[PDB]
């Protein structure tokens, strides 16, 4: 949907990244190079995420687990195991 400066301000649903055109994604185009919000580059050093942190976004091919932190893998990216950027 619809995001960021081009878009009308929302965050996107699942705390997923924000185009520079103002659309919501999870690959390359929407979080890497191209991405405006919510980033793969966004990352917190301390790898901590989740609404005590302000939702910060996980960087490439992590997800943000429900117990707060970014990581790869089943433990952090699996149904249960994985609260956004899933």
């Amino acid at each position: 949907q619809r995001c960021g400066s081009q878009g009308g301000g929302s965050t996107c649903p699942g705390l997923r990244c924000c185009s520079i055109w103002g659309w919501c994604g999870d690959s390359e185009p929407y979080c890497g190079r191209t991405c405006e919000n919510k980033c793969w580059s966004g990352e917190r050093s301390d790898h901590r995420c989740g609404a005590a942190v302000g939702n910060p976004p996980c960087g490439q091919d992590r997800c943000c687990s429900v117990h707060g932190w970014c990581g790869g893998g089943n433990d952090y990216c699996s149904g249960g195991n994985c609260q956004y950027r899933c």
